């Protein structure tokens, strides 16, 4: 009826640990990176230290209910939710948290998580400083739910970059890709994000 | 009631979860930023570290209590009440909270909770260097509730910055913003303190 | 009694969150900070990188037990008492506490909470090179608690003796003034211990 | 059953505590790096600055279901699990893992940790800008449990370097996996470490 | 019993705040450290930084079981245990504690943990590059408990030198671990030491 009825039912019948497959048919994720900055960056080491919104998107219908006389989203705690098991697959430094571990969850049980991450990657620097820029790849999908559990897709340049980074933003591509495990014949869903960028001066 | 009893109602009843919106209107959230110190400002990279009290303020009447006979505030730790998601939508780190994470509940329900945060920003350095000084924007405002749901509103901010810094504040204004995305129909509301200040 | 039914009351029956005013005067607070070492004095921004002893010591008899055949004194732990909120409004990083987290409970109700602390302060470093040194102010003081609740006390009794003999620096003097604060929003007076360092490099 | 019936069952009966025998016989862990990237090395101080992934695996019966109309395998988060006391003996930094603590838990009570972990280590660092390469040793075993409760042997995939980052400064020329069985606290029982042997180079540009 | 058992009753009875006295006479605590690694050396601050494992042993009668048909050692997390709440006096740094935290715990109520410890001291640094050495000294003990409370040695029956790293740029010499007692001019009780004087020399 009221929020605080919504989140005492969620935080009790969420089930964190549990994936919502429905059907046992795969759970839908979209990420898609929004770049907000670039800090530091080796074009010697092909190193770089970037700020980025990760936009995920998901269905849960383990928390929908019946919006009549009720409000139509509220905001939830991660801890009280499942979410997907992401990683960064060439992160070379654990993702910073900045912002509250909030997700906003929709009536009908689709959730919204955006979090705001400082990591650093290892990806291709060369040409940072010459005309055309770099082109920085980082692939992210589901670190133990292959494709059967877990579908990985893009949303398909960043507006919400910072004007003051040292750096500037050219092209964002963002593809969906499938791979095989070296050891084992299931296949693991993963989102490319290319990231063209060069330094100002 | 004594102190005993309040903070043995508040742990056991808070919804620390649940935001104390009353009768379908935002919660009414002030922002003020009381800043201490800046340590290191880097003009190449635009990103200064600062050290500032957060103080925020919201009503939260599921707090309350009749005090005839009884103290007229306590002390809460934040994880036993709710506590408005603001983020610093220009910062480069997490914020380092410097002071114990306790807030202030008056028996009316008004909560006050002014943490010390170290953080970088990323933000305009150039002209650190010159008379007219830099200034330095920061936004802050709720992370995932909007209009309807939190209200972000300013209330003498550079009273207790440090007389050891190499940098001195000229001025500090603080103004609201309230931005509609091409995404969402909703009304996100934030507050940017826009910070003067310049090289000893 | 003994010490494991002394932990087991002081466990089930201590309220971390509540601060223990009596008669509804304020909870009287000795703050005495044991300088150990001075790790990184910078006379450009005006910072230095100090590892002290936070000697902290109020009285909260909801604690006490009768102590006939029975331990004086017994070791617990922070989680299980109320500790008072204390903070450098001068410091510029977190304090890093370097023991464990015990305190010392008296079987009268008095706590003595003692910690070892690495923590980075803004003060006056300019001087540190010249012969009378400089003198480094460090202000402690309740962060939630007014005049009324928490009340702070220097200690005045006794640095030069804890400080360590391989320190780049030495320490001159260590003296301990009383500040009470009255803030711009409410009427309160927040009462904080001002720490004056004098150091110098060797 | 379905997914939340097992993790239902798997989150109220573990004893994560518990190190999972039977028949009072070793856990056999299959410990194997894969190493991603080569960060930081330093040739004067023998350390180096790592990023790999620790494959992990071990067998839990008691986390076994009738997988008849049942999930094949679910994900399990650590905490739900018992997981072996491993640590890199001669590490210089706390282990920083990059990717969610889950595991895989097969319906037979198999069990596959691999975390992508970036950690320091002092090894032999000497001969890193030769051709044949400076060999890295890393020593890994159970920090508590002996050779009659866990024993440490390394697992099976593929290439040495088909998950190491292209863009490192260095390359990997080969990856040796050993087990042995020393002494370590004192005196009685077996204690068993595997040896991985990080063969690699600076790059040629 | 069985593993399962034997660690439910630890869990549920042992009293991990409450030091277990016997005989109302002091907890006797044996200290050594394993060098590892010397890490960072500054002769002009007087800062090192070490990786080494701090082997302590102690009695904890509470938390026996009679080992008929029955395991006779098991491994405990520490957050189920007590602990000696021992602090290196002369730490400037918080103690980084890379393995795993449990301790091992035999029938009799023995009780060893060992950690890797890599942390930051204030000690003598004068004369590293030197072929003498440096002695650099590390003091080891209980932080609240005095000692009567708790009794603090070395366990010398320590081969400590033996683990330590042939890739350090730092080379060992000697290592001493004796017992020290300091007693604070404020305070009468006094607090019993481990005193590890560490012989190390650059190569
Ligand atoms: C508050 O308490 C006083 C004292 O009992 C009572 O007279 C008064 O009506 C109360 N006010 C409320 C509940 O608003
Ligand atoms: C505390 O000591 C005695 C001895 O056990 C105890 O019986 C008594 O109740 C207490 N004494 C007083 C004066 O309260
Ligand atoms: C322990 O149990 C064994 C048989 O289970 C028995 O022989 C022995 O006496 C027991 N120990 C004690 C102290 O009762
Ligand atoms: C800036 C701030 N908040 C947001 C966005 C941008 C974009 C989407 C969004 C969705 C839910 C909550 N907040 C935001
Ligand atoms: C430093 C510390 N605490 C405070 C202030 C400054 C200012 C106002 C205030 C109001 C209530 C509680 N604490 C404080």
């Amino acid at each position: 009826l009221d929020r605080a009825d919504i989140l005492y039912n969620i935080r009790q019948t969420s089930r964190p640990d549990v994936i919502p497959t429905q059907r046992d048919r795969p759970v839908a994720v979209s990420v898609s990176l929004k770049f907000i900055n670039i800090l530091e960056v080796n074009e010697i080491t092909n190193e770089v230290d970037v700020v980025f919104w990760q936009q995920t998107t998901w269905s849960d219908r383990t928390l929908a209910w019946n919006s009549s006389h009720s409000p139509d989203q509220v905001s939830v705690p991660i801890s009280s939710l499942w979410v997907p098991d992401l990683a960064a697959y060439n992160a070379i430094s654990k993702p910073e948290v900045l912002t509250p571990q909030l997700a906003r969850v929709v009536s009908d049980g689709e959730v919204l998580y955006m979090p705001s991450i400082r990591q650093r990657f290892s990806c291709d620097v060369s040409g940072v400083d010459t005309e055309s820029g770099a082109t920085c790849r980082i692939k992210i999908g589901s670190w133990t739910h292959h494709s059967r559990e877990i579908s990985v897709d893009p949303t398909t340049d960043s507006e919400y970059f910072s004007q003051y980074s040292r750096f500037e933003i050219l092209d964002v591509t963002q593809k969906k890709n499938s791979v095989t495990y070296s050891c084992c014949p299931e296949a693991y869903e993963d989102v490319e994000v290319s990231l063209n960028f060069r330094k100002k001066g």
